[PDB]
């Protein structure tokens, strides 16, 4: 497309949401390509991520660990105005893995605090992708600070089974997962600073052991529990967006399955089915598809048990709806 | 089904084997679906995993590190007794990643010790699937004390390749691979612990650092070689099953391939083939078709080397029949420069 | 085929080249099936991994890390005369992946130093595979020296996509990814030793830890980055073969994709596409396919970052051509 092509497509301007719940959006695209406008602000705040009250010095797209999932269709442009207030401390910027030339957008959008920049790109390949900062040579420090979310290309048709067969979700939901590097002092306890900076060499030290003190979604143990427990009904159907900026994971449902899961988050590979557990590795978003057959709580973790249950890797669904004894029954319940 | 259609199902008993060994089933369905019943007694007991003499207290379903395998068609159901006899002193129960509901039947089988309880479900999906020890609060404690297994769920019509023709092993083997986490004391040896309570929160601080001392198959280092090596012949179809319930492992055979390897243990999902190495990721089974073409010892490893070589996670195989010049040849032995 | 037919096969010996470049070769075959014979030497060298000045005693084949590639098609067959020096002073041996039997070959092939062997294997399986030496009882030590490398069998008709259009490649780099376990003593100082047995009790101990104190392409820190960065051009189709032989990696193009990816490595196992970040098991190599489509400095990782950026694994690609607006534009400049 030339310049004056892009210029008299119609512009949509998108109003974000936080994790895990996702923007207003249609799967089937409305009409033409178009221009899709986001506007997200950088806050470097702390976090307390565990009940210990252990603090992060994150540096968060939107306010939040993940950022917000975007969603445009193949061949929209995505343009992103990214503000770094005065009030921060560090140069950030964004690349985008959906996106193709200077660094996914990294080279086009250093902006240091006090500065704006707005970035366009074409989505030329549907799937799930990763965002993150990445500013030359503090690269994984932004990284594991949280600053990282995920975008979704949706095909124009909507998602389609390998077969070619229409795959309509009725909710879908973006848990971001976060690998943590925190220092402690020498009797085991985590470290405090007051501020990003004074953090920075304690905090590579722990990172070059390549073992996260803790591992979490939506910024903190125990996020998605609760009050944030994911919630869905017998019968309804789930897409669930998951993404790791830097580190592997390997997301499962327990109770349930990944019905069709694109590992690999591109939806032009075809989805793998009847998924117990699925692979994403670390710079990369993935999907899984479910309809749900049994009401109950469930949990929805890093099948890498320690990182679920020990570091924070596990979140909650609740789901409504009547129990299916043909599929599971307590023939006869614990008893002596 | 309702009620009274299932009550009106065949039952078929069980017997089950011990890993790597597979218990006898048939690979295209005989009749309709049936309750295939399965009956396992946990044991909490202290197990021997390497050459040094170094314990686990182990939490074994049927007395194994791997649980052993249940075998079963699409749409049957799968009926376990489960028994926690009274000698045990913690709760434990069952989670099958082949089922739905109830956090994989482990919000239905908490049983404490001197309690049993059944489980039926129905086997929707066609795959090897993991299963595992689940108590809230305590779950990657009693998985990584060898409180795990799998099932395989095969397809009515037997094994298929991705394309519709018709893949039929001439025998199974279900290695499961174990990663353990045993405390150390300030000697670098490993400890002992008078009881399995004693052993956790030791236990728990290795956990964190996300590295396993030991790796192994089929409960200890070198469980699978010497007189318990997997054997083979030379035109021999082997299934290799391979599970790992907590962590990420890559197999591979050593000198041989995966000819259709369903890496996500997955059967609608169609094979990988002509596989190196392939991946599981931890919370998985995953299974390898592979047809012997040359005769000798193999080594069945995890490719992460060190974990291989190091921690304990190679097997063998002795494989009989004749040498292959073709497909490969010394054409000048180690000699002289 | 007959022993006649096997004996009256043309002999053609195959000139190699370091890495990241690759040998002569034609991507369909030229002629039928034909004994390709390569000669390797292997040096046991210091090698200086890092900008401070760390040493690993390196295992090479041919003198490299990686070991070079070599190329055949699908049914051809390998011919390799590996030659151990006498100034060398451990055996060695060569396991290829690609082969059939005899522990890939190890078993066929224990040089001490001062012998040579040859070794012929039907190249049967089209693909991407990695080789190392494997010396029994001492396996990962040798690996983790260095001693690794790929092939590449490629089908008789070249390459194609999942819908067998032919993807044809204007240039291909082999990129070798090696983790090092290099010892420190107690001021966190990297130790050097006299001969490389002299370090392998305290390698075998970082070893365990299954931590790398390096993850490098190329052998070193760096060696793929400046004035060694690999080149493309917009339009330029560019194969990137890349192998692990102990570990993990997760690939990415940072401003590009993979367009196809043969994750695994196998060529009859259909690629995966329009990928972010791809994933190659420890053992195994894997190949992916991209059409430049803009100019300027790519790096191509593993994607775990702080292995990226902390440990070594980052190499660059200086890419010449026209920038393309209609794919990425700067609406509006970092400013204020
Ligand atoms: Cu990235
Ligand atoms: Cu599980
Ligand atoms: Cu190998
Ligand atoms: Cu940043
Ligand atoms: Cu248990
Ligand atoms: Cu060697």
């Amino acid at each position: 497309a030339t310049a004056a092509e892009i210029a008299a497509l119609p512009r949509q301007k998108v109003e974000l949401v936080d994790p895990p719940f996702v923007h207003a959006h249609s799967q089937v695209a409305e009409g033409g390509p178009k221009v899709v406008e986001f506007t997200m602000v950088i806050e470097e705040k702390k976090i307390v991520i565990d009940d210990a009250g252990t603090e992060v010095h994150a540096m968060a797209f939107n306010g939040t660990v993940p950022g917000p999932l975007m969603v445009v269709h193949q061949d929209d442009y995505l343009e992103l105005t990214l503000i770094n207030p005065e009030t921060n401390t560090l140069m950030h910027n964004i690349d985008f893995h959906a996106a193709t030339g200077a660094l996914g957008g990294g080279g086009l959008t250093e902006i240091n605090p006090g500065e704006k920049t707005i970035l366009r790109f074409k989505a030329t390949k549907p799937g799930v992708f990763v965002y993150h900062c990445a500013p030359p040579g503090m690269v994984p420090w932004h990284v594991v600070s949280g600053m990282n979310g995920a975008i979704m290309v949706l095909p124009r048709e909507g998602l389609h089974d390998g077969k070619g067969k229409a795959l309509t979700y009725d909710k879908i939901y973006y848990v971001g997962e976060q690998d943590f590097y925190v220092p402690r002092d020498e009797n085991g306890k985590y470290k405090k600073y007051e501020a990003p900076g004074d953090a920075y060499e304690d905090t590579v030290k722990v990172m070059r052991t390549l073992t996260p003190t803790h591992v979490v979604f939506n910024g903190a143990v125990g996020a998605l529990t609760g009050d944030k427990a994911m919630t869905a009904a017998v019968g309804e159907k789930v897409l669930i967006v998951h993404s790791q900026a830097n580190r592997d994971t390997r997301p499962h449902l327990i109770g349930g399955h990944g019905d069709y899961v694109w590992a690999t988050g591109k939806f032009n590979t075809p989805p793998d089915v009847d998924q117990e557990t699925w692979f994403i590795p670390g710079g990369a978003a993935g999907a899984a598809f479910y309809t749900f057959q049994q009401p109950g709580i469930y949990a929805y973790v890093n099948h890498n048990l320690i990182e679920a249950f020990e570091l924070g890797a596990a979140a909650h669904f609740k789901v409504t709806g009547e129990w299916n004894d043909d599929l599971m029954t307590s023939v006869l319940a614990p008893s002596g």
